[PDB]
C-alpha cells in the first residue's frame, strides 16, 4: 500500500539500480522497469493553454440569496438558500506555464458551476470588458502580446503597434494601465462575465444579462515597482496566497450580481449592447443581487484538477444562453477545439470537468475510453428503442433577425473614445497620476509615431488623459490634439 | 437511461435539425451541439495496431488442474483448483482492420491474466516459432508482407523476396503454407508462447520454458479454395463465429501445457534453445500439464474493450520471466512503446487494461489522468515517509553471462532446414501435396530466381520437399539439386 | 546512394544482429539503432478517415473546352484549352482500411484542383443525392451503416432500421440498392458535387450550380453474386484496376458538365433547390457543358500522397462558392476538423495538400513546422508594415437573408417519395427486378415491422416498386398499401 | 507580396468582421477563414521539455585547431583548420517555459555539430557532474526539484529530503551551491559532456574521454540578492544577452578541450571512471586543446528552430562512442522517446534536426510525412535491389565484459565525499563563506533532521566544509560530528 508496483500490478523489486552486464558493463533492455518509468516520465507534460496557461484553481459553494426566477428558469438560481458545488480557476494573461505571477495583465476569473441541468461554465475576467469587437482579431492579439517570432521576448512595438491600429481597444488599455492592472493577490479583484448573455424564463421570454462577481475581500493592487520586488522573490506569489489562505481557513467569497435588459432595449439604447468594448451605465441598469460563492477547498493534485480543466463558454445550462455580440460568438468554437487538442476527446471524463448530475451523452470511442462507451447500446438516432431522445421541453425561443449575409463593418460604431472618458474622469488625481505613468513607462523604447497614435486616442478620450501622457513623453499638445 | 444530454450534462432540445437563418437560411455557429457532436464524431478514431490490427476478443478463466509449483512460484498456479479471470484476443497479422479474417496468416494468439501479483501477457501465435532469429529484422518482415509503398497492394515478389533471403524463415514459411495456415475458427487452432520463457520457484531456482494451449475442440482448417468463397460471403467469419459460439454457451477451451528445461541444461542441448525458429524435441521436454482456460463472456463494448486492448510481453508476474531469445528482448521494448503511441500513455486506467490486485505505480500525470493522479502524494523516492517503497523479497535471481558486448552474427548457427525436414517428414502424403499446391500457387508471377531460392531452401529440408514444389513449377531437379 | 543511415546521417553498420552480452546472453540497450528502429515502426499508423477510409488516387489535369466565364469568374474555367493539375481519391464508403472494393455502397468521387488562385476540393460522390437532409444525421448515419457496438460486424437491423426511420432516404436508398450499387471500376462510374453550390461571375452576380462528371468509359456494374466472387479472390479489386490501367497508358477520363440556376428561380421551382436528397430535373436545366479531365499518374508513394490527401469542401476558389444547403453547411466545419485531427495541425505542407500558388497563410507554429515558420515575420494584423494584407477585391456579394434564427423542422418538406418513383419508373423491367432481389436480400433478417416501413415507403414512391419486394418477402398487399 | 490567403492559397477578402446574419445577428458557421485561422491558432502549442524547459539557441561554426586524430577517427576533427556548422541551445533545468532565465540552477549546454558522417548531438551542461550514479533516479529528481503535486510550487522539504538521502550528490549539491549556480549570462559558463564518451581511432582502438567546453569570455556569476533583482525585472535576462550580444556581432566562443584515458587504466584508477558523480583529476588526465567554437547567427524563428530543436545523446558519430556509465546508459533510451512524444515521429525533418551530410535512414510512413517517403522504393531488408545497405566498414570493436546480469549496488562504492572535499580546499574564504550562505539560505524551512543529514555530509567532505553551514544555522558541532 505504499509498496511499488508496474502500472500492470507486478510488484517492483529495484527501482536504485539499473539491470547491468555485471558492475561495470553496460545497461540490459530486460530492465523493464526501467524502461517503464522512464517511458511514463517522458510523457508527464501536456501542452499549456494558448491563452491564459499560468493559473490557480479552488474548489467553492455558490449559495442563492435573493429571487431572480421571473427572469430566469435555471436550476442553480431556482430556490433562496439553494447550494451548488462549482470549481474556479484565475489566472494571467499571457504569461507561460511558469510565468511571474505577479504581472501586469488582464486576470482571467473562470467558474464551473455544477449543477443539476449541467456544467455552466462561466470563463470571465477580471474586467467588464476587453480589447477586441471581432474574434477575427483575437490571433492577432495573442501574437501581438506575447513572445516576438525572431526575440522570443515580448515586445513592446509589437503590442503597442497592434493596440493604437484598433481605437476600440482604448476602453480596456486603460483599465490594464491603470492601478487595477496588478491585482495583490486573486481574493482581492473582482470578476464578470464580460459579454452579454441572456436570460431564458419559464414562459420562454428572454433578457439580455451581464454577470458580476463583488468581491468581499476588497480591491488591493500591486504598483509595478511593488510588483517587481515580489517578483524577484517569487514567481508563484498568487498560487501562495490562494492556497494559504484556504488552507487557513480564510475562504474568499464573492457575491453575484446581475444587469437585466428587457429585449427591446436593446433596439433602442444609446449604446451598441453587445459590444465588448462598452459596458452598461448601471444608472440604465441597476446590479440584482443574487448569490455568493466563497472558495474553500484547494485541490488535492494541481496537475490532474487544475492544469487538466476546460472551461467552455457554450456550457451554458437551461436558462442562460448566449447573445450576438461577436467576441461571444468565436469563443463558441475556439474552446471545444482547443480542449480537444489540448486534454484529448474525451476530457469531460477528467474528474474536474466531469458533470454531477446525470449525463447520456451519446458520444462514442475516441482515444482513452475509460467510461465503458455505453457497453451494447446502439450508436444511432432515430431508432425503435427510442434510445438518445432530444428533449424538446428545453427548446429556446427563435431569435428574430434582419438584414443579409454578410461582414458587417463594426467600425459603423465610431464610439471609441467616450466610455474612456467616462473611466478616466472618474478616476482621483493619484489614479490618473498613477495611469499616466504606467502608460509612459509601458511606452518606453516604443517608435514615436505608435506612441502619438495612443497619446491622440487618449487624448480623444479627454484632453486631459492625453495631455498627461503627452507631458510625459515629451510632446507637444500641438502633436496630438487634433 | 435514454434521454440525450451534452458531455456537461446540459439537456439537448434539438438533435434532428441545426439552427439556420431563417428556413432556407446558412446554418449559425451559435449551434453548440452541432459543433460538439460532430467534434467528437471527427476524432472516434485511433491508430489501429501496427501488426495483428485484425482482431476478436473474449473474457474468461482458467483453472489450475496439476501442481507445477516445484518449477513456479507464481501465484496464478499456486494451487490445484484456483481460478483467475483472463481476456484473450485473436487475430490476424497482415491485415488492416476492416481485412478479410479467413486470410492464409499467423493467428494471434493473445492472453492476459489478471492475476493477484499483477496482469501477466502472454502475446502467443497460433505456431511454436517465427520466421525470424533477430528482432532488427521486424519492420523489414512488416514491409514484405503488408501492402508495397507505390501499389498499395500486398506483393508476393516483395513477400518472397525476403523469406528467400532468410533461410531460419523456412520452419514458420513451411507451416503457413501447410493446411494449418488457415484455421477454420479461432476456436480450431492450438496457441503457443512460442519463445523460451523461464520460470522461478521459491528458492530461486530457474527454469526454461514453453507455454503450449491445445485446442479442446481439435483442429479444423479451410483450403484456399474454401476460404475465398467464404471471405466472398463475410470478411467476418472468425468474429461471427467466436462471437456467435459464446452468445449460444458453447464455450472452446484450451488445456495449457508446458516444456520445462533445468538452467543448466540449455548450454548442454544440441540445438540453441533460445532460437524462435525452432522448437524443443517433445521426446527431449515432454509436455506437462497445468490447467485449462474456457472463454464464456463476450465484451459489451469492442472499441473500449478489445480495439483499446493492450497485452505487454514484458507483463510479467513473480515466478515468470523471460529469456536470452534475442526475439523475446526485443519485443521487451516494442510493445509498450507502440501502445502508449497508439492508446495514450495512461492506458493501463482503460477498464479491460486494469489490474484487478492492488496497484500503486508510481507514474504521475500523462494525457487524460482521471484517477486522481495519488492526489498529493509526494513523488519522489528515496522519501522520508517510505512513500514508493521496492520490494526486494520479489528479487530475480542473477543470470550469469559470458562473451564480450558485441553483435553476434547469429549465422554461426547454419541449422536453417532439419526442423522443417523433420516437419515435412511427419506429414501424410495428403498433407505434403496441400503445402506443395500452396506453395507453388503463393509463388505465381514472382521472378524465377527467387522461386529457385525457396525451392532450394525445401530440397535441403528434403529432397521429396524440394521436388514437390519442383516439379509444379516446371523447374528441372539440378537447378536446385545442389 | 543506397547505404543506410540513422534518422541523423550516421552510416549503420548492424542491421541484421543485435548487441547482447555474449552469444547467448541478454540484449543490450546501447544498440541504439535497434530502438530507433523499433520506434519508428511502432509510429508508422495514423488514424484512418472516419467515412471513406478505404480508397485510391490518381494525379491527372483538367482541361477547359467551353464557355461559361458569363457564370464564373473561377480563374479555372477563364479560357478555352487551359489547363489545371489535379488529384483525384475513389473511394468506398464503409469499409475501414483494409475492408473490400468491391461492397455495394456509395462511391467517394474527391477531387482537388491546383488552380492559380488556390486549391478547390470538390469531395464528392458517384450519385447526385444523398441519405440525409440534415447534418446531425451523419454520425448516426455512419452508426448505423458501420460496426455494430458490441458484435463488431455491420447490422441490417441497424441499418435499416436507420434508413426506415427517414423517409427522405428513399432516393439514395434505391440508388445503393439498385444496379449502380457496385461499380465493376472506379472509372465506371460517373462523380457528382451532390450539393447546390454557388458560382459568382466578374460581375458579382451569384448563379446555384450543381457540377457532374460524366465517364467517358461508359457504365458498368456488378451484381452482387459477381462483386462476391471478386472479394473473395481480391479485396483490392478497383486499386489494382486504377493503378494498373493508368500504368499501361489507359488513361481513364470524364467530362465537367453544370446545371446553372439564377439566383431568383429557387424560390419558384415546385422542388427544394438546397435539398441534398432531390435532384434538379434535367428538364428545367439543360447540362452545360465545361471541360474533361483525365487522371494520368499514380502516386509513387501512396501512405505519403494518397491516404495523407485531405479534401476540404471549404477549399473553395474565388468565382465558387456555398449555398444554404445544410448539409453542405455542416461539412464546412467537419473536414478541416476530422483532417487536423488525423493529419496534423500543418497537414497543408504535405506535398499532395500543398498549393501550386501563391499562399502566405499566416497560421504559426503548430506540431511539425517544417517550412520555416515565415522566419522573423510578424504575427498580428493590423500592423505598421502592410503584412498579412486582406484582399477585399475578392469579396462574395451578400446572400439575403429572411426568417428568425432558429431549428427549423426540414419535415415541414413531405416529399419524400416522388423523386425515387420517378427513377424507379425509367428503370426496364430487368433493373427493376435487381431493385427488387438487391432490397429483399439486404433486409434478410431485418425484424418483420421494420421491412415493412421500408416496402411501405417503396409502395408510396409508387406501387410496382413497393410490391415488387412485397412479394419477394412473402407479405400481401394490405400489409404496406396503407 | 505580404497577401493574406488560406493555406490552401485562397486569397482572404475579410480579416476584420466575422460573417454574421445581419448588422447585430449571430456568426454564421460558413465563414470558413474564421473557422481555420482560429483552428490552427487553437493548435499552436506542443508540450514543453519535461526538463530544460527554458531555453536559449544560437548557430554556429566549430574550427578544428589541433590534432587528436591519433584517438579519434571522427571526421569533424580529421583536418587542422576544418569547419564545421552547429547549433547550440543553452537551459536552466527546473523551469518551465516562462520560468526566470537567472535562477539558482545547473545550466544546459547542448551542441549539434553537422558532420558529414552524421549530426553529433552533445547534450552537456555547465558542470563536469550530476546528482545521481543510477538512471532510475531521474524521475524523482525531476519530482523532487519542481513542482509540489498539491503545492504546484517548488518545496524545500521534497529537494533536500531527497539530496540528503543521496549522498552522491553532494558534488553537484556543492556546485549548484557555489557561486557557479547562477552564471550571469549563457556566454559566462563552461560547458561539459559530463560523462565518459569513447573515442575509437583508425586501428579501432577505443579510448575513454571526457569533453570540456572552456569560455573564451571567462566566468561570471550574479549573487542571489542581484539575481533576485534581475528576475523582478526581466524573467528573459539570459535570452535578451545571447540574442544582442549576437546582433552586437559580439559572438560568443568557447575552446574544445578533452581528457583522454587508455582503456587498460579504467581498471587500475582509485576512482570509478564511469561514475557521473566524480570527475578525473587533471593531476592524472590533462586537458588536450582540440578546437574551439564561435555562435555568430541568431535563429530566423524562435518555434520552429529552437523550441523544435531535438539533441539525443544517442547521435553519435564514427570514431565517437558511449560508455558504461549508468546515466548515460539510460539517456541512450530517453530522449528519442521524449522526442518523438514531443515533436512527432518524423521531427528529424524539421530543419534544425535535419542532417546536411547523405542521410537514407530507411524509416516509414507515421505523422506529418513531408519529404516523399521514398517514393516507391521497397521498405524491407535484405532485397535484391542494394536498398538499405548496411555499413560494416564502421562496426565499433566489441567490449570486453565481466560478471553476471544483475542490478548491481553502487552503494559498493562509498566515495561520496572526497570530491566535494577537494572542490571545497580549492574555493578561496570569501567563496566558501558565499557557499555557506547560499546553503544556509536554502535550508531555509527545512525539517532539522534532513538540514543536519547535509550538515553531516559536507564535515565528510571537510571539516571546515560542514561546521560553515553548521554555524549559520545554529548547530552544535557534535550534532554533526564525523
Ligand atoms: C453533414 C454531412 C457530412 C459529414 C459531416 C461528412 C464527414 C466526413 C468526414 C469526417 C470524412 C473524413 C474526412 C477526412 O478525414 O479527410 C469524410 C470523407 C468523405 N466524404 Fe463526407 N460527410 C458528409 C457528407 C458527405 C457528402 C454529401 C458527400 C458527397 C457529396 C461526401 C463525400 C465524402 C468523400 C468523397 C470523402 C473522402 C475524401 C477523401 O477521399 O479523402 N460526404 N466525410
Ligand atoms: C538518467 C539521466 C537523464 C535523463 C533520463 C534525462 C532526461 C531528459 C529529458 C526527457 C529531456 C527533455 C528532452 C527533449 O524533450 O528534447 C532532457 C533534457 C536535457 N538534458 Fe537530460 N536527462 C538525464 C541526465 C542529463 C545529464 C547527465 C545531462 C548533462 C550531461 C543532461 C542534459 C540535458 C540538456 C542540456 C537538456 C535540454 C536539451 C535541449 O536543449 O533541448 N541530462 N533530459
Ligand atoms: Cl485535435
Ligand atoms: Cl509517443
Amino acid at each position: 500500500s505504499k509498496k511499488l508496483t508496474t502500472a500492470a500490478g507486478c510488484p517492483v523489486a529495484h527501482n536504485q539500480n539499473v539491470q547491468t552486464a555485471g558492475k561495470r558493463g553496460p545497461q540490459l533492455l530486460q530492465d523493464v522497469w526501467f524502461l517503464e518509468k522512464l517511458a511514463h516520465f517522458d510523457r508527464e507534460v501536456i501542452p499549456e493553454r494558448r491563452m491564459h496557461a499560468k493559473g490557480s484553481g479552488a474548489y467553492g459553494t455558490f449559495t442563492v440569496t435573493h429571487d431572480i426566477t421571473k427572469y430566469t428558469k435555471a436550476k442553480i438560481f431556482s430556490d433562496i438558500g439553494k447550494k451548488t458545488d462549482m470549481f474556479a480557476r484565475f489566472s494571467t494573461v499571457a504569461g507561460e506555464r511558469g510565468a511571474a505571477d505577479a504581472e501586469r495583465d488582464i486576470r482571467g476569473f473562470s467558474l464551473k458551476f455544477y449543477t443539476e441541468e449541467g456544467n455552466w461554465d462561466l470563463a470571465g475576467n477580471n474586467t467588464p470588458v476587453f480589447f477586441l469587437r471581432d474574434p477575427l482579431k483575437f490571433p492577432d492579439l495573442n501574437h501581438a502580446v506575447k513572445r516576438d517570432p525572431r526575440t522570443n521576448m515580448r515586445s513592446a512595438k509589437n503590442n503597442w503597434d497592434f493596440w493604437t491600429s484598433l481605437p476600440e481597444a482604448l476602453h480596456q488599455v486603460t483599465i490594464v494601465m491603470s492601478d487595477r492592472g496588478i491585482p495583490a493577490t486573486y481574493r482581492h479583484m473582482h470578476g464578470f462575465g464580460s459579454h452579454t448573455f441572456s436570460f431564458i424564463n419559464s414562459d420562454n421570454e428572454r433578457y439580455w444579462v451581464k454577470f458580476h462577481f463583488v468581491s468581499q475581500q476588497g480591491i488591493k493592487n500591486l504598483s509595478d515597482a511593488e510588483a517587481g520586488e515580489l517578483v524577484g522573490n517569487d514567481r508563484e506569489s498568487h498560487q501562495r496566497d490562494l492556497l494559504d489562505s484556504i488552507d487557513n481557513q480564510d475562504f474568499p467569497k464573492w457575491t453575484l450580481k446581475v444587469q437585466i435588459m428587457p429585449e427591446a432595449d436593446a433596439a433602442t439604447v444609446p449604446y451598441n449592447p453587445f459590444d465588448l468594448t462598452k459596458v452598461w451605465p448601471h444608472k440604465d441598469y441597476p446590479l440584482i443581487e443574487v448569490g455568493e460563492f466563497e472558495l474553500n477547498r484547494n485541490p488535492q493534485n494541481y496537475f490532474a484538477e487544475v492544469e487538466q480543466a476546460a472551461f467552455n463558454p457554450a456550457n451554458v445550462v437551461p436558462g442562460i444562453s448566449f447573445s450576438p455580440d461577436k467576441m461571444l460568438q468565436g469563443r463558441l468554437f475556439a474552446y471545444g477545439d482547443a480542449q480537444r487538442y489540448r486534454l484529448g476527446v474525451n476530457h469531460q471524463h477528467i474528474p474536474v470537468n466531469a458533470p454531477r448530475c446525470p449525463v447520456h451523452s451519446y458520444h462514442r470511442d475516441g482515444a482513452m475510453r475509460v467510461d465503458g462507451n455505453f457497453g451494447s447500446t446502439l450508436g444511432y438516432e432515430p431508432n425503435d428503442q427510442g434510445q438518445w431522445a432530444e428533449q424538446p421541453d428545453f427548446s429556446e425561443p427563435p431569435l428574430n433577425l434582419d438584414g443579409a449575409a454578410a461582414h458587417w463593418d463594426h467600425r459603423e460604431d465610431e464610439d471609441y473614445f467616450s466610455q474612456p472618458g467616462d473611466l478616466f474622469g472618474l478616476m482621483t488625481a493619484e489614479k490618473q497620476a498613477i495611469l499616466f505613468d504606467n502608460t509612459a513607462r509601458n511606452l518606453n523604447g516604443v517608435p514615436k509615431e505608435i506612441q502619438l497614435r495612443h497619446v491622440t486616442h487618449c487624448y480623444k478620450a479627454d484632453p486631459a488623459y492625453g495631455e498627461g501622457i503627452g507631458k510625459l513623453l515629451g510632446f507637444d499638445i500641438s502633436e496630438y490634439n487634433s
